[PDB]
């Protein structure tokens, strides 16, 4: 029955697929060959491969055959490390399907669903017949053979995994130390972040507290310090003055005539009839702008600085060590930690002492837990409210009666699905607000953590919202006197298969549609012409409509990562998701590749440190897998223990030893590669050039 | 046992403390005003509690009237924290024993195991009586009040534990800065120790290697870096060395004519008649052993150098900042770690790879928990063998039959005890030796690990004792029910020892005292031996601390459950507390610096002892119809939260030194050349 929704998913893709095509020969850069080489001299700009007389699989050819080390050097490290982990996974999928063909016989030779056990599906249930639900699970009797479907297919894909997983992890710190020696030089080997310090100064200015408390540890090693300052008004002040500047380029370019914008259209004021002249009614509220921003500026450098700064040491020797050590004897003041990009570190996140930092952590987590536990809670009084039918205050009566009987019976559901979706759609974003205020310097590390929760969030959505039952608000005062585990490893052995199926179709819909979209990029499409037709009629407008923005790897791994989590834990159970598995990462991979190499653009380095968190979470996975094999098998009489623990207990072990050998090559850099090839001599003032915040630049 | 127990320990410790009394008027070294006293410049010599008019009380008073800072510039600071322990774990019991009394009052007003719950005094449990059996379990109807036996004592517990842990946490730090602060030059501001440098010098020499690598690294702050050899075989050539220089100093006592020895009384030969002129038969015996230590020396300090170093800075500060960071771009090549005092690394267990470490420790690791599992099994054998009774081959047999009627009945159940007491003494140093192997430079971090092993130990061997009423593959598995019982029973008998007889004998060191005697009326003549005679010996906190955190345990454990045993705890750390202010203020003198970094190793598992009660708390009150959520869910939680909170805000300051509180105020040029002569091994010393 789910080859309806696979079709209808294939036939999506086609459509994408054919549009792409349709339209990559345009003249477009919102699409095939876009704002990257578009930027970049370019580079991968639709040349006489991709120019007039293109190939239709000039894509294709072009993304296939690209190497590792070329798109390192075109875009990001983190880009690259990404795609070993597509590769790798891709790996050990591919060998657990070599390893599979076996377990497919036991599969068509035993007959548990065919034989005596139907009973008339228990004359009052329905459930495992789909002509493939045969073929999955494995129909086996309670204590036959067994072998292949059981532990030699688990100890075969643990290993696989084990030694690709290792191997990934040494190629990710190899690319790693290459591309973090073989660099420029860039504001971050030359700098660190304090931002514990004691806020008293006793009597003095908190920077020249800063001043004499690094002076007495590293003489002869300092151009200067910057201490953090209380920004937000010099910021609100500032995108006033941005967007002040830009509605005067936006009526300056008119060139016609005096241009005289009303105020209804901003909602924001009312002075519609005073639209006039509104060329020049900029320049007074710039030069009030001005006037305030710079007297604020002025202020705000000497009064109420707050208790955290950067340093910048003179060599790179000297700030890549010192960031490492403890600068008190207690650990509670002058905490010191590597400094993050200028365009990574968050001014407004930072100062938060440390207990803040603590309970924010823990407060935070917690909402993230009762959110999840309690998130269909409002869904259902959102999809009692009487939105169903609202006729009766139908004002422009254009067409009433043509709605009401031939698609109302499909909006009346999916009103609720509607009241979901927009959840889901707002949930990226909070889960990032969220992270920000953890403390969480280093804005990569609020991506990481969103990444983290975000995955917790689906694999306790998918995995227990929909293999069993998910509401338990009346059940929970229950459960208090609920029964051991036994009754939830009975539960899981029971409800696998329908779930197995389930999976199936859910990473058909995903896949297609995902990819398709992505690919075709033909959302994005839309809002450029659409925009283009209105508001952007500019150079400098329309420049800025098309930026594509990085990755964003908050949002893609905790997807990609929890259909990796669907194909290791029914990996033996359904063999059919392997092929699945196999194909959405392939396809991950070649889509993937093609824009990453043609469209998207990086706005952070993190030089691989996406990678440690990306192993933590597959190994967990695995490990996640072993237990429900444990169980499973423990519910199929056979030998269980003796055969999964060990490798359970090794699946800890390898975790305990990937730690210990590289983890630590990825929270520091070195000190080899910090000292190792410094040419040029380093320079001083654009050094603060770069640290000195946006809103608080023109200064003397 | 509880009668029997206390009178044992009150009749010993009367009578120990009476000899201390009876023997402190002699002027003895190694008993009390000791060797401590004796060595440091007379500086506490044998004062008011040897000299004229002494007082049976005054070593009372000077333990009383001391203070943590005479201590800690008397000895080392460790000793300091060791008594802050003792001082915060009293606190602990003092607080739990204020409020202790009303507790007690309903344990009087319910009788539940005198009414009906008796049914014939349910003939399954039994044993000494003293009528305080009748407070024990609080003895409550199962849904009554019984909130003392609950959530109010509980509560109590946990915040007076933390609030202690907490302020006693601070004070540590507070000592450890104050303390690393105010130091002199001494080797280890100086140093790091790199111990996985790899192995290919590829066609250069090792310390070729590291001289150029660390060169690379760090410009114009380098002396140069000392590496590790393959101590063994000079190791051996210059404690033989020793030993013949000793034996050549034995000779000097002459005193009459030619001294005479033969080779046969050493042990290791058959011919008395090698006696003829020791004076010379060790001199070029002594030249032959200058001559091997010289070749040897000369030859391993040149050839085949392993792969491991240490590194001397020429500054305070880039030495603490250099062992805190990471060199290589991965970690499993050039890993750095803080130097150690110089007679606090073993050269013997250093230069291990990384991977040889991790296997090791799992190892060792599973091994000890073989042998804590399996500690009854080899004993049940050793208790069957013929040794029961071994009257048929007794060839004397000059009045055995007199004793296997009245006393020697018991003797054959002490003979099982014999075999325990074997294991029990070898144990300690087994310990150790098996911590020794897991890599563990840093003399300190091995006794931390042994401690912990010792402590797991004890746990999960007594509790698994006293679990409930401890006292083909059939004969295999059923002889634990034949061979527990002992152990538990023993057990119990040994930490009943422990309560008075331990604290007792350490005190009055009659042990000590017999061997120095001995050795006295021995061969030991020459005043050198004699004064080496009474080292006094380290604080030895390889088997202190982990006995006094049992203790703990036990008084944790069952503290609200029998509300009585908490007085035995409290007078038990209290008297503990005077007698080891008096010994470690007079008689011990540690032999490492470690500068207090024991305390985190203690505060984390007194902490897990607390967890551990709530633990068994919420499932006595399982049974005991309760709330029993309300008493133990939230603050279980809040334990565990607790530990997060501790070492997240305080841990750091005890791993490394510092930069600020290792920068400041260097008065003269630390020596150069005054350094090596410190981390250079004993072994290889005469060299150019």
């Amino acid at each position: 029955f789910g080859s309806f929704l696979v079709s209808l998913g294939t036939s999506f893709v086609i459509f994408v697929i054919l549009m792409l095509l349709f339209t990559w020969l345009s003249r477009k850069s919102g699409n095939a060959p876009i704002y990257y080489p578009n930027r970049i001299l370019k580079g991968l700009e639709p040349w006489e491969g991709t120019s007039l007389t293109r190939n239709p699989f000039a894509w294709m050819r072009e993304a296939l055959t690209s190497s590792e080390q070329d798109v390192v050097n075109l875009s990001g490290v983190d880009t690259a490390v990404h795609f070993v982990f597509l590769s790798t996974v891709l790996g050990i999928f591919a060998c657990s399907s070599l390893l599979l063909l076996p377990t497919l016989l036991p599969l068509a030779a035993t007959d548990n669903n065919i034989k005596n056990t139907k009973n008339a599906t228990d004359t009052t249930s329905k459930g495992t017949f789909s002509q493939l639900d045969n073929l999955s699970m494995a129909n086996i009797t309670k204590k036959s053979s067994r072998l292949w479907a059981f532990l030699g297919a688990v100890y075969w894909i643990s290993l696989v995994t084990y030694f690709f997983l290792w191997k990934a992890y040494k190629h990710v710190s190899s690319l790693r130390a290459q591309a973090l020696m073989s660099a420029d030089v860039k504001p971050e080997q030359f700098a660190i972040l304090v931002r514990d310090m004691p806020a008293p100064p006793d009597g003095q200015t908190q920077k020249e507290f800063i001043d004499s408390y690094f002076r007495e540890i590293y003489p002869e090693t300092f151009y200067r310090s910057l201490v953090a300052t209380e920004n937000s008004k010099v910021n609100k002040i500032w995108e006033k003055l941005e967007g002040y500047k830009k509605k005067l380029a936006r009526a300056e370019a008119i060139l016609a005539a005096t241009n005289n914008r009303p105020t209804n259209k901003t909602g924001f004021c009312g002075l519609v009839g005073k639209q006039v002249d509104s060329i020049e009614y900029y320049t007074e509220l710039i030069n009030e702008s001005v006037a305030k921003l710079e007297t604020e500026q002025k202020a705000v450098l000497a009064e109420k600085q707050q208790t955290a700064a950067v340093v910048f040491f003179t060599t790179r020797v000297a700030a890549a060590s010192a960031a490492q050590s403890l600068h008190c004897q207690m650990v509670d003041k002058w905490t010191v930690t590597e400094a993050p990009e200028p365009r990574q570190l968050l001014w407004q996140n930072l100062n938060i002492k440390l207990f803040s930092r603590i309970i924010r952590q823990y407060f935070i987590n917690f909402f993230v837990a009762v959110t999840i536990l309690f998130y269909m809670i409002p869904i259902a009084f959102v999809s009692a409210i009487t939105t169903l039918k609202n006729l009766q205050r139908i004002i422009p009566f254009i067409k009433p009666v043509v709605e009401i009987t031939a698609i109302r019976t499909v909006l009346e559901s999916f009103l609720p699905q509607i009241a979901l979706i927009v959840f889901l759609a707002m949930l990226p974003k909070l889960l990032l607000f969220l992270s920000k205020a953890e403390g969480i310097p280093s804005q990569s590390h609020a991506i990481r953590a969103a990444s983290s929760k975000y995955f917790i969030f689906s694999v306790f959505n998918v995995f227990i919202g929909v293999t069993l039952a998910g509401t338990l608000f009346n059940t929970v005062k229950d459960i208090a006197k609920n029964p051991k585990l036994d009754m939830i490893i009975n539960l899981l052995a029971t409800s696998l298969p329908k779930s197995a199926t389930f999976f199936l179709t859910y990473v058909a819909l995903k896949f297609f549609i995902g990819y398709g979209l992505e690919l075709s990029r033909i959302i994005p499409l839309i809002i450029f012409h659409l925009k283009k037709k209105y508001l952007c009629k500019t150079e400098a407008e329309v420049k800025e409509a098309w930026y594509p923005g990085d990755l964003s790897y908050a949002t893609r791994v905790p997807g990609d990562m929890l259909i990796l989590t669907i194909t290791f834990c029914y990996s033996v159970i359904a063999p059919l998701i392997l092929i699945f598995g196999i194909t959405y990462f392939g396809l991950g991979w070649l889509v993937l590749r093609n824009q990453a190499l043609k469209v998207y653009v990086p706005s952070y380095e993190s030089y691989g440190r996406m990678w440690p968190h990306i192993h933590q979470r597959i190994l967990a996975a695995l490990f996640l897998f072993q237990v429900v094999m444990f169980g499973y098998l423990g519910a199929k009489t056979f030998f269980y223990t003796a055969l999964v623990i060990p490798l359970i207990i090794t699946s800890l072990i390898f975790g305990y030893v990937c730690r210990q050998k590289f983890y630590g090559g990825f929270e520091h850099t070195a000190l080899e590669v910090a000292c190792r090839e410094l040419k040029q001599s380093p320079d001083l003032e654009e050094i603060f050039r770069a640290y000195i915040p946006h809103s608080l630049s023109s200064h003397k």
